[PDB]
């Protein structure tokens, strides 16, 4: 896509732990946290945070089911997150090539959520602009 | 300020809980997390995201011994950030209206947690542009 309130947020398994991952479709940018478990309530918050940094219009996921709590729905509902039902390829290329970008830290961080961050920082850097550059550039653009 | 890359970082307690408040001094714009206590490992925790989202040149704070530790060091060492120097008005201005939003929205929210991100959410949206709007800006303009 290139519609700049788009996000996708799915959750990855690495080292027993979850790993919530947020893409910016339009630009490539990432989000990520560790936590526990999967769970609503985690789901519900992270989205929170996201909508209070970005101007968040959709979220899509490739688990539905991610999103039929209460408290995802109500956290949505607060803070004007519509589902996206309009995407039915670059988004699997994230979630693997994060998780190579994991593995290369992963001995110069001690705790794996560390490595995540580190991972994440590596991603949103690389350069011709970085998708941190990017993001930027396409939410000042629009208005 | 006007310069794009310094940030200010404090806590704040609250309900026996601690907020961890990032502020970027040119925009206003904030970003919060919710600790169970000051420690050293979860302030480099939260640099380390912030320095992957933003570009993060500079941080102050208010009290200087929050980055003494190693594990702080480490992670301003790893993310290329320098501790700001050059700050001896409206960065009191917004912790304290912070928690005034907080306070309002209280209520609505069943988790302390979920209060803090409503308000983040309230402060970097309220425009005339909002800090959400002008931080994008400023980091976009700034090549």
């Amino acid at each position: 896509d290139c519609s700049p309130g788009i996000w996708q947020l799915d959750c990855t398994h690495l080292e027993g732990k979850v790993i919530l991952v947020a893409v910016h479709v339009a630009s490539g940018y990432i989000e990520a946290e560790v936590i526990p478990a999967e769970t609503g309530q985690e789901t519900a918050y992270f989205l929170l945070k996201l909508a209070g940094r970005w101007p968040v219009k959709t979220v899509h996921t490739d688990n539905g089911s991610n999103f039929t709590s209460t408290t995802v729905k109500a956290a949505c509902w607060w803070a004007g997150i519509k589902q996206e039902f309009g995407i039915p390829g670059v988004i699997e290329s994230m979630n693997k090539e994060l998780k190579k970008i994991i593995g290369q830290v992963r001995d110069q961080a001690e705790h794996l959520k560390t490595a995540v961050q580190m991972a994440v920082f590596i991603h949103n850097k690389k350069r011709g602009y970085s998708a941190g550059e990017r993001i930027v550039d396409i939410i000042a653009t629009d208005i």
